[PDB]
C-alpha cells in the first residue's frame, strides 16, 4: 500500500533516504495489535480514529483529553491519515492532567494498570505501550516501566527534550524499555533531543502533523512525537510476525537505517527507525 503526500515522518520511516513524500506499508497495517497511549487522554470521537480508539482508564475527574498532547500521540500511532499502524486498536489511559502534568505515583499506577488490563483484551498479535512523558530520575518510575515490559508489553518511552544525557531522566533511563530520540526532516538530531548510551533508536520528532482535540490537526515537535512512530512501527511489525513484544526494540535497532543522522554525539547510537517494506 502507498499513501501519497504523507506527513514527512511516515515517509521517512519507509525510505532509505530523506526527502520523499510517500509512505509505503503492508496492508495488514497493525490489525490485531493493541497500543496503549498513556498520556492526557484520547479524543476517541475524532473521525481519524474510525472507531478504533477507546478510553479505558482515567486518574482524574473526566476521561476527556482537555490538552491535545495524548490525541496527537495516538494519531501518530494509529490514525488513518497520520498514523504508522492504520488498523491497530488504541486504548487511552489518562495519567496526565489537562495541563500536561502528573505525579509519579499516578504514572506508576497507570503502568501497572496496563500490565493487568491487557489480560482482558483481545490483542492476538500483541500489545504495545507508548509513554511520551518523563521527568527527573526516579528508580521507582524506572521499576514500573521494567515491570510493564516484563509482563509482555512492548514499552516505548520518550528520551526527553533537554538536549542532555537521558541517564538523568525517567523512565527514559530504564535500560529494558525502548528509549526513543527525535530527528528532523533533514536527518539531523532534533536540537532539543536528549542523547546518550541509553537511547535505543531515533524516530521523526520535529514538525510532526497529527490529530488534535476539537476534531482538528496540528504540527508540534518533541521526543513525545518520535515515541509513537516507534510504538506504531512495533505494532506493525508484530502483526507481520517479524518480532515479539520482548524483542521488538532490538529488532527495530537491527533493521534500522544506520549512520544517516548528523549531530549525534559520540557514544549515542546512529539508528533511524525503518520498516523495510518491499512491494
Ligand atoms: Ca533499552
Amino acid at each position: 500500500a502507498a499513501q501519497t503526500n504523507a506527513p514527512w515522518g511516515l515517509a521517512r520511516i519507509s525510505s532509505t533516504s530523506p526527502g520523499t513524500s510517500t509512505y509505503y506499508y503492508d496492508e495488514s497495517a497493525g490489525q490485531g495489535s493493541c497500543v496503549y497511549v498513556i498520556d492526557t487522554g484520547i479524543e476517541a470521537s475524532h473521525p481519524e480514529f474510525e472507531g478504533r480508539a477507546q478510553m479505558v482508564k482515567t486518574y482524574y475527574y473526566s476521561s476527556r483529553d482537555g490538552n491535545g498532547h495524548g490525541t496527537h500521540c495516538a494519531g501518530t500511532v494509529g490514525s488513518r491519515t497520520y498514523g504508522v499502524a492504520k488498523k491497530t486498536q488504541l486504548f487511552g489511559v489518562k495519567v496526565l492532567d489537562d495541563n500536561g502534568s502528573g505525579q509519579y505515583s499516578t504514572i506508576i499506577a497507570g503502568m501497572d494498570f496496563v500490565a493487568s488490563d491487557k489480560n482482558n483484551r483481545n490483542c492476538p498479535k500483541g500489545v504495545v505501550a507508548s509513554l511520551s512523558l518523563g521527568g527527573g530520575y526516579s528508580s521507582s518510575v524506572n521499576s514500573a516501566a521494567a515491570r510493564l515490559q516484563s509482563s509482555g508489553v512492548m514499552v516505548a518511552v520518550a528520551a526527553g527534550n533537554n538536549n542532555a544525557d537521558a541517564r538523568n531522566y525517567s523512565p527514559a533511563s530504564e535500560p529494558s524499555v525502548c528509549t526513543v530520540g527525535a530527528s528532523d526532516r533533514y536527518d539531523r538530531r532534533s536540537s532539543f533531543s536528549n542523547y546518550g548510551s541509553v537511547l535505543d533508536i531515533f524516530g521523526p520528532g520535529t514538525d510532526i502533523l497529527s490529530t488534535w482535540i476539537g476534531g482538528s490537526t496540528r504540527s508540534i515537535s518533541g521526543t513525545s512525537m518520535a515515541t509513537p512512530h516507534v510504538a506504531g512501527l512495533a505494532a506493525y511489525l508484530m502483526t507481520l510476525g517479524k518480532t515479539t513484544a520482548a524483542s521488538a526494540c532490538r529488532y527495530i535497532a537491527d533493521t534500522a537505517n544506520k549512520g544517516d543522522l548528523s549531530n549525534i554525539p559520540f557514544g549515542t547510537v546512529n539508528l533511524l527507525a525503518y520498516n523495510n517494506y518491499q512491494a
